[PDB]
C-alpha cells in the first residue's frame, strides 16, 4: 500500500524469455492447429462460439509491438489458445490431443523459466 512496497522482483529479462518460449512453441510439431487465426468466414460455429480467438501469430505480433504489460498477460493469451481448443474439439481428436500436448509443453517451460 502507499509507501509500503514489497521487494522488487527482477522483470528486466521477461520480454526476451517470453519470446524464447513462444519460438519454442512455434516450432513444436504439434503447433500446426495454432499457428494462424482460425478463418471465421469458413469454419462453422467458431465466430459465434469462441468469444476471444487467439493464436500464436497474434501473440507474436502483440509481443513484438509492446502490447503485453507483463508476463502474466502473456501467459493468459497462451492459455487462451488451449482453452479455446478444448471448447471447440473433442479430447479424442488429433487437434484435441495437440492442444493437451502443447499446454503441457508450455506449462513446463513456464515453471522452469520463471518459478
Ligand atoms: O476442423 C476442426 O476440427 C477445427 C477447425 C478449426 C478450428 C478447430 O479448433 N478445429
Amino acid at each position: 500500500s502507499m509507501s509500503v512496497k514489497k521487494p522488487k522482483r527482477d522483470d528486466s529479462k521477461d520480454l526476451a524469455l517470453c519470446s524464447m518460449i513462444l519460438t519454442e512453441m512455434e516450432t513444436h510439431e504439434d503447433a500446426w492447429p495454432f499457428l494462424l487465426p482460425v478463418n471465421l468466414k469458413l469454419v462453422p460455429g467458431y465466430k459465434k462460439v469462441i468469444k476471444k480467438p487467439m493464436d500464436f501469430s497474434t501473440i507474436r505480433e502483440k509481443l513484438s509491438s509492446g502490447q503485453y504489460p507483463n508476463l502474466e498477460t502473456f501467459a493468459l493469451d497462451v492459455r487462451l489458445v488451449f482453452d479455446n481448443c478444448e471448447t471447440f474439439n473433442e479430447d479424442d481428436s488429433d487437434i484435441g490431443r495437440a492442444g493437451h500436448n502443447m499446454r503441457k509443453y508450455f506449462e513446463k517451460k513456464w515453471t522452469d523459466t520463471f518459478k
